Parts: structure tokens; sequence; C-alpha cells
């Protein structure tokens, strides 16, 4: 689990998404795991603006961070689980590193601010959603 906060806005991965998420609805995207939705407080965090390629994620089962080299956002292939069918998942960057699927959500940074979120993995890999392309975000 986790989410960004960021001026009215929560972002979330879409498969996660509340009945409170849905009713509150800004913008989902099915292809790249996000749902972001209105809040009436205003949040605490900043979208990095950049093209850094290495930074730091949280890691919930291991209440850990790690540090993380990853690939720049690009169409993968994400085999079936029980939320989506076998698809390509666009705008994910992958990385070396550990995760089990109560991590999704787990927050990507690098020095800028917020790069994205931890959205995929399996076998020592680690899959995130970058939201650093939603410049909207913003304002
Ligand atoms: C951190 S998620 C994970 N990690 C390890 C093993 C397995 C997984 N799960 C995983 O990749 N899923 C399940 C949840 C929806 C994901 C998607 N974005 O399509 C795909
Ligand atoms: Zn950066």
């Amino acid at each position: 689990s986790g989410a960004i906060y960021v001026g009215n806005y929560r972002v979330v991965n879409r498969h996660l998404a509340t009945h409170n998420d849905w009713a509150n609805l800004v913008w989902e995207d099915s292809s790249r795991d996000l749902l972001v939705s209105s809040t009436t407080a205003q949040g605490c965090d900043t979208i990095a603006r950049c093209d850094c390629q290495t930074g730091v994620y949280y890691c919930s089962s291991r209440r850990k961070h790690y540090p993380v080299s990853f690939s720049k956002p690009s169409l993968i292939f994400v085999e079936a689980s029980e939320y989506y069918p076998a698809r390509y998942q666009s705008h994910l960057m992958l990385a070396v590193g550990h995760s089990e699927p109560g991590d999704c959500g787990g927050i990507l940074r690098c020095q800028h601010g917020v790069v994205g979120i931890v959205s995929t993995g399996g076998n020592g890999l680690v899959g995130f959603a970058d939201v650093r392309d939603l410049l909207w975000l913003d304002e």
C-alpha cells in the first residue's frame, strides 16, 4: 500500500484504489496501473521533473529503503494477475530489488522529489509506475 499526496490530489495504484478514490476520480489509466483522486486537504509531497535513473524506494515487506538504478519509462509485458489480464503496462521502469505484492504504493524518490510508485515485481526485480510526465499534478 501507499499513495502520493500532491496539492489536492492523491495518486495510488489503480488496482488498490478504494471506493472513495473512485467516487472522487480525477484520472485513471489501466495501462499504467495509476489512479488519481481529489482530496480536501493539501498534500505533503513534491513531484520530480527530471531524467534521473537512480533513486531510493521504500520496501514495506522489509521495512527498509533501498537504492536502485532503474530503466527509462517503457512498455513492458506484465503477466496476468487477479487484477489484470496479461498485457503491456506503459510508463513502467524496472530495477533490480526485492518486492512482494503488498509492496505496491511504496514511493521511489530521487534528489528532486517523487519519481513514481512500486507497481510490479518478481524474481529480484521491482517495477515503478512513473509520474514525472503528469505535469498537471503541480497545478
Ligand atoms: C510489487 S508487485 C509484485 N512483486 C513481487 C511479485 C509479484 C508482484 N505482483 C505484481 O507484479 N502484480 C500484481 C499486482 C498488479 C501488478 C500490475 N501492475 O499489473 C502486477
Ligand atoms: Zn531527479
